[PDB]
């Protein structure tokens, strides 16, 4: 029986909900403290035990690494020359992203309002902009904004109501008369609060999202499976950060279509609020042991980005197709981590560290280590995700009734660049999975 | 589809035939930009640039619930959405092609961008070229341009006859809300320079700038089909966006390399000429590469680089005698543009590029159908056998970046076909 996503999606919807258990512990969580930005863990040696700024001591390893003709921590490349290209890949690849996560809101691609952009100016005269919806039926909007989404490059799609627990308390963010060269040194943190305003809107106290912001849109961006099972090597950077620019692009190209459709919307790419939970409110997949969402298809091997906006829609229904079981007895991503990052014990409420966001239950893993890993290696790892059974693409059977988890799966570079590639990196021998028609962008 | 290629490979050589008349052309000739051709009537008789009567249109058309020239929507949501989204396809292109050359994302140098500063400390960009061998680098090259979005990707040597001989542009400091009024001619010259580089009076290509790596980016068939309605803007718009991340990903990539390299999208030379010289396909009728992947459904961008290179064999797979006898485009576009005569080596009007073997078509009579019908036609390349409702469409198959996973196949690539 051939794959069919569509149906795998159906016989394992759920009934409407927030899928995530929380508890009384449970406040939103500040931007400033996840491993890249925390002052705790923003500092790591380099390969000579100068401790810098973690990106920057990961520098001196790539540097390192492409002198001694290697693609990543102790594995010998080709020759130089791969070496090299590998990492020009990888750098290429962030082209359409600011500073690792285009995290700062209203700042250089992710602006709130579209008024300034050359797009907006150059179709002022049509007024797309002003005129007031000429659609406010939820259901033909659902239709159109996947469509749309679709278009701009995602290859998951899916809404959910907004819950704002997963929206950070603060944003880090920079001033907004520092211009880009001085980003780096000028970060700081901004409160995103909620009030009664018409629109999108930062004074310079404030990040102001309207209370009647009340859904979110959250994108998936499949990577490439070839270049993920390289990780911790160049070419997992390379796909990783290609995907940061398709990010970019898609918020930018998706907020457009959504004010010239008559309503507002935000981008965030890696900024705003947490990526994994919206994504398992909108069903997308489920919370995994390494903490990202699983998808059906793509595994974890995908990345989040997601859209806020007032344009009503119908949200999507959470999806459970059994990952907390298979997680529970699993552990493969907790024994390969490098750096032993991700618990090998249950779930619990309690954040490990600053990092985590305590009062939801989910694996709490040591952000920290995993950050400490990138300059030791000179990459994003990844091995988690490339070790992952869901990552592998043959994962589902059909027994003559219905879908279910192979369990069989739980028990060189210079080959990738000889080897088979497409279009974004995509899979054509999958990409029959995220065809979409409209019975399944709306119901 | 990689086996359909090399059957039709040609002999190297570029299978342009021209005469001693043939000039390299100004870009302001091209009908979007000559004063002959810029202004045009809005419905209500009122002369204004082209793109702002067809603006004018396009609202008519919203306000009476219409996809396109008397062709009704659904209702005005349908309406709306079909220009919402045209509109939306365009957020990453400058003006309608980016043709200004080195200026906002068509930067001939790396410098100043935000991802080099950035990864300054690595010094990719200054660090000399590791490798040098024209085969390894022409299947690292064209791996990066597929995951830049490249449908199709080919490599010639850079024929200059096809560079403009001026281009359009704005002044260097001059605000992008005052571009529109501001454009200025500007000469592209070839010097014994190390970099690319622009004084006040010159774009100027080094003489090592050896190659052209030409990119196809696939439009999507069933939105294409709705010409010259509004989804057949969108699709357009959105690969216009898709051209301009391409050619700003390959540049860095090339420089990250040890090269330089120059983006162009719309700008700097005529993409046809190179697609062609690249092997993506054939000159047609109507005047677009046809490829046999994606017939002319398809756009073109391209890069400039010393980068060394194994250049494509152009291919021959039977356009030029399938267009002799079709017609059909012809027939069908709404403007007459298009000439049912054999090909010559004389240009219809200033648009044309005269002393080259070609159909030559009046482009002002195509430009002057886009106001009256609020959109950029497509008609000829929606009817052209090679590339075989809007509610329809809306309610229909879609997949990622409009891609069709019952042809995408086609596109797979091993190192056997890339070099
Ligand atoms: O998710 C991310 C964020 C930063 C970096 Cl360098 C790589 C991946
Ligand atoms: O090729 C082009 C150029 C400009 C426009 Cl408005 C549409 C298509
Ligand atoms: S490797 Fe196993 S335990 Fe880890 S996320 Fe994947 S399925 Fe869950
Ligand atoms: S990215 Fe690497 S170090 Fe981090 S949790 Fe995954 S396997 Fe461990
Ligand atoms: S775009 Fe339309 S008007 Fe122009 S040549 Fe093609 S069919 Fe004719
Ligand atoms: S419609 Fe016919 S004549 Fe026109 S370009 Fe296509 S094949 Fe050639």
């Amino acid at each position: 029986k051939e794959k069919n996503a569509a149906e795998i999606r159906q016989q394992f919807a759920m009934t409407a909900g927030s899928p995530i258990i929380v508890n009384d512990k449970l406040e939103r969580y500040a931007e400033v403290r996840t491993a890249f930005t925390h002052p705790t863990s923003f500092f790591k040696p380099n390969y000579k035990g100068e401790v810098k700024p973690w990106f920057l001591s990961a520098y001196d390893e790539k540097v390192r690494q492409i002198e001694n003709g290697e693609n990543g921590p102790k594995m010998k490349a080709k020759n130089v020359g791969e070496a090299r290209a590998g990492r020009a890949l990888e750098a290429a690849g962030w082209t359409l992203d600011i500073n690792y996560g285009n995290i700062y809101p209203n700042r250089f691609f992710m602006l709130w309002s579209g008024e300034t952009m050359t797009n907006t100016q150059l179709w002022a005269p049509v007024g797309l902009d002003r005129r007031p919806p000429d659609t406010t039926d939820p259901v033909e909007l659902t239709n159109y904004v996947k469509f749309a989404a679709r278009m701009a490059g995602a290859d998951l799609v899916g809404v959910a109501r907004l819950n704002r627990n997963w929206v950070y308390s603060e944003a880090v963010t920079i001033p907004a008369d520092v211009p880009y060269e001085q980003s780096l040194h000028k970060e700081i943190e901004k409160p995103i609060v909620f009030k009664d305003v018409p629109l999108p809107i930062e004074t310079d106290d404030e990040l102001i999202i309207p209370n009647t912001c009340e859904n979110v849109i959250v994108a998936g961006i499949a990577m490439n499976r070839e270049m993920m099972q390289t990780a911790p090597n160049s070419m997992a950077c390379a796909t990783t950060a290609f995907c940061y620019s398709r990010m970019c692009m898609f918020d930018m190209w998706l907020c457009q279509f959504i004010r010239y459709m008559g309503y507002y919307a935000i981008p965030s790419c890696n900024g705003v609020g947490q990526s994994v939970a919206f994504a398992v409110e909108a069903g997308l997949g489920q919370a995994s042991r390494m903490g990202a969402c699983i998808t059906p298809e793509f595994g974890p091997n995908v990345r989040l980005t997601k859209v806020f906006t007032n344009m009503p829609l119908v949200p999507d229904k959470p999806i459970d197709f059994g990952v907390t079981e298979f997680c529970e007895t699993c552990k493969k991503c907790a024994r390969e981590c490098p750096s032993k990052a991700i618990t090998e014990g249950p779930r619990t409420f309690e954040g490990r560290s600053i990092h985590n966001q305590s009062g939801k239950l989910q694996w709490q893993n040591d952000y920290n280590k995993c950050l400490g890993y990138w300059p030791e290696s000179g990459g994003y790892c990844g091995v988690c995700v490339a070790v992952c059974p869901f990552t592998k693409g043959n994962i589902w059977i059909h027994d003559g009734v219905e879908w279910l988890i192979d369990n069989t799966r739980f028990l060189n570079i210079t080959e990738v660049w000889d080897g088979k590639i497409n279009t974004y990196g995509l899979d054509a021998d999958h990409f029959r999975d995220t065809v979409s028609f409209r019975k399944d962008r709306v119901k």
